């Protein structure tokens, strides 16, 4: 009943004195960590640590409670502090109250409409075509390493749909230097809070490497920025809103030094995360051939142009339904923090105070049997045919409320239209019975995922 129920005492792993469970946390795969203390202590643990305390669920029950905007609002986890200090008051990491969250919410919207969407079609062809086309000019034996691959896609497609700007990662066989500062910049503010000791001497070359990364990003933006200055344009694309667009509710457009970390953000957050998505749909497709079969068929039954046009993609119905279940499965942003906005009592039994934070663990809510079943870590993406079968709040890789991902038809789309056109175009191999093995650069990937692909011989 309405609070019949009795203050239930909040479950907690092993502490270490001062230090709380911040030793916990000593490992390269926090999040695979905190899913096995959930699988011990259940739907909600507290979780502290010198100037940290947090709350986690894992339960459908409580994220709805959690996930209702009229008592939480989002918080920034101490993973987006740390990404702040290059990210800026980007989008991502600002809070919802903070001046530049709103102004720039309201300039960049724009970019995500239905009408920009369809525009950046063509684009995601081109790259997409550039991807297949690597593929075809492989000789035999040789193989493809799948993320490094994802990342190429995805990072020159957000380069060019948001910054008509070429990465041209398909003519550098290592990573663009963006992705691997990039890279050491995300690790490095994750590491920041395993440390107890910050200042420790021992961390100066961590801190110097730091910035030597941050550099390296923002000679990125400086680079995007100048060849936008020297042209003249067909573009109405996110750059164009950032340099140009006003807020409507003050009539100021963005300060330069804003718009350099909406670029930074722009181009990570449109990227990093559909590139773990297309790198797991492609993982969970070798691993149960069955249902790669009736994707590929319906690749093909779908696709019968040489290249596939917007509306083609969205009648791929099942190519949707497995991305949608490899989201479930490992939701590629694995978490995101709310804050109480008053004293309150979440599922009848936890007492909050004003200010207290949760921390939305998405892979273990993708993962409550109540809801989906016991063959919970089953791939089957046949969960997905029926939208009402699947309650509010149960799946939720593109976070919630106001700071929901805009990005997200974005991304589905570009997932799809790849996707779609790998199927259409190649039988796959799970040569190597690789092992999945999840890299967490705060965002998740199957490290060393290889496969080879044999060309189905259509032309492009
Ligand atoms: C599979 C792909 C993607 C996934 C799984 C994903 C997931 C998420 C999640 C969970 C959040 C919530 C963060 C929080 O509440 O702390 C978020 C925010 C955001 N995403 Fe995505 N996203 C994806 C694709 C994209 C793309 C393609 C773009 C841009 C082209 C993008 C841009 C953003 C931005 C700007 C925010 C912050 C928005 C705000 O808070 O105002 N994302 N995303």
């Amino acid at each position: 009943r309405g609070s019949h129920m009795t203050i239930k005492e909040m479950p907690q792993p092993k502490t270490f004195g001062e230090l709380k469970n911040l030793p916990l946390l000593n490992t390269d795969k926090p999040v695979q960590a905190l899913m096995k203390i959930a699988d011990e202590l259940g739907e909600i643990f507290k979780f502290e640590a010198p100037g940290l305390v947090t709350r986690f669920l894992s339960s459908q029950r409580l994220i709805k409670e959690a996930c209702d905007e009229s008592r939480f609002d989002k918080n920034l986890s101490q993973a987006l502090k740390f990404v702040r200090d290059f990210a800026g008051d980007g989008l991502v990491t600002s809070w919802t109250h903070e001046k530049n969250w709103k102004k720039a919410h309201n300039i960049l919207l724009p970019s995500f409409s239905q009408q920009a969407m369809k525009g950046y079609h063509a684009m995601m062809v081109d790259i997409a075509v550039q991807l297949v086309q690597k593929w075809e000019r492989l000789n035999a034996d040789e193989h493809i390493e799948v993320p490094e691959d994802m990342t190429r896609l995805t990072l020159d497609t957000i380069g060019l749909c948001g910054f008509n700007y070429r990465f041209n990662s398909f003519y550098r066989d290592q990573p663009h230097p963006f992705i691997t500062s990039m890279v050491r910049a995300l690790d490095e503010a994750m590491n920041k809070l395993q440390r107890a000791n910050p200042d420790d001497p021992a961390y100066d070359e961590n801190k110097r490497q730091f910035q030597e990364d941050i550099k390296v990003m923002n000679d990125l933006v400086d680079k995007i920025i100048a060849d936008r200055k020297a042209s003249g344009e067909q573009s109405d694309d996110l750059l164009t809103h950032m340099l140009n667009g006003k807020d409507p509710e003050t009539g100021e457009p963005l300060d330069d030094e804003n718009i350099r970390y909406q670029i930074i953000t722009f181009l990570i957050a449109g990227h990093v995360t559909t590139s773990g998505l297309l790198s797991f749909a492609l993982y969970f497709l070798v691993k149960n051939p069955h249902v790669l079969q009736k994707a590929a068929e319906e690749a093909a039954r779908v696709l019968v142009d040489p290249v596939p046009s917007y509306k083609q993609v969205k009648q791929l119905k099942y190519v949707d339904m497995v991305l949608n279940e490899a989201l479930r499965l490992w939701p590629t942003a694995p978490a995101f923090s709310l804050y109480a906005k008053e004293d309150t009592v979440l599922g009848g039994k936890y007492p909050l105070e004003k200010g207290d934070e949760l921390m939305v663990l998405i892979p273990q809510l993708h993962r409550d049997k109540t809801i989906w079943g016991d063959d919970v870590e089953e791939f089957r993406p046949e969960r997905f045919e029926n939208p009402s079968a699947i309650p509010q709040h149960a799946f939720k890789p593109f976070g919630n409320g106001q700071r929901a991902c805009p990005g997200q038809q974005f991304a589905l789309h570009e997932a799809t239209l790849v996707l779609g056109m790998m199927l259409k175009h190649f039988d796959f191999e799970d040569h190597t019975n690789y092992e999945l093995d999840i890299k967490e650069t705060l965002t998740l990937k199957p490290e060393g995922f290889v496969v080879k692909a044999k060309s189905k011989k259509i032309p492009l």
